[PDB]
């Protein structure tokens, strides 16, 4: 402990000395939120809601025109990609409809913490809050078996958006709040869409009620509605991006920074906007694995 505090401070003042080169937090700050992988999470939803078969999503998605032998390409491609997805059956495989919360609830939390206490529950709520496709009453999306892998969600290349609340919970079952925890918005893509309906797909969060801190050189600008995307593609250096898609956006990747941005918990109860544009399949996974170079972890005295 008395070592990791030395190491700690000393990498706040290093993290403040070069808060302004790329990669690293424009504000330096800590990280106490320890939300960082659950691969073995128990995950429950309502008998209440409908956990489609994989046929079954399948026909639901042709019946709404979504499907192979649609004559139109946008269609036929959409297909594809939902089609892609949809063969993972690890995953909730859910149809929201416009304004009505799905409640995803994780148990069984083994690796999670905030500033020394154990998280035991996590509990997603989902709401279309609109979509391009059809009507724009209905959406699927697929819940992961991991809360920190978290959700993939469609548009059909047309648009989504869908609300997102989140709820943790100590081993007492009494609801924690995280302020000070610094959660990773990540992968937020611009300008890698499919060439056959448009290459401007914009992945982005919107309506954080937490406060986003820039990371320095990052293509992840900070917009009205609390809002957070790039302002051009972040996926082709030819039109005008640091580094093409494939050399920053993964997990590992040392240039993953230049995709993300990290947003401070204020709120018991954290909320935000999942909104996509053009995109067809949208992964979005929230957890504290922060993309920013040289956060220190903050310690726990005994
Ligand atoms: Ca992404």
């Amino acid at each position: 402990y008395k070592k990791e505090f030395a190491a700690y401070t000393a990498a706040l003042a290093e993290a403040e000395s070069k808060k302004k080169q790329d990669g690293y937090l424009s504000e330096p700050r800590s990280q106490s939120l320890n939300f960082k992988s659950e691969p073995n999470a128990i995950r429950t939803i309502d008998s209440s809601v409908h956990q489609y078969g994989q046929q079954e999503l399948d026909a639901l998605v042709k019946s709404w025109g979504i499907s192979p032998t649609n004559p139109d390409r946008k269609k036929s491609r959409a297909y594809s990609y939902f089609n892609a997805i949809n063969s993972n059956n690890t995953y909730a495989k859910l149809v929201l409809e416009k304004d009505k919360p799905v409640d995803v609830t994780y148990t069984g939390l083994k690796n999670s913490s905030f500033n020394g206490k154990k998280i035991s529950k996590v509990v997603y709520t989902y709401t279309l809050k609109e979509t391009g496709f059809n009507d724009g009453t209905k959406m699927t999306m697929f819940a992961s078996s991991d809360p920190t892998v978290t959700a993939w969600y469609n548009d059909y290349f047309t648009s989504t958006n869908i609300n997102v609340k989140v709820k943790f919970y100590d081993e007492e079952g009494q609801l924690m709040n995280l302020t000070g925890g610094l959660v990773n918005f990540s992968s937020l893509n611009r300008g890698n869409g499919s060439g056959a309906i448009d290459k401007d797909a914009i992945e982005s969060v919107r309506n954080f009620n937490g406060r986003y801190i820039p990371i320095s050189g990052s293509s992840i600008k900070i917009h009205e509605n609390n809002s957070a995307y790039a302002d051009s593609s972040n996926a082709e250096k030819s039109l005008g991006a640091r580094w093409n898609t494939s050399e920053w956006d993964t997990t590992s990747s040392p240039n993953n920074w230049y995709g993300a941005i990290v947003g401070e918990i204020t709120q018991s109860e954290i909320s935000f906007n999942m909104a996509s544009s053009k995109s067809g399949n949208i992964w979005f996974a929230f957890n504290s694995n922060i993309n920013a170079i040289g956060v220190p972890t903050k310690p726990v005295a005994p």
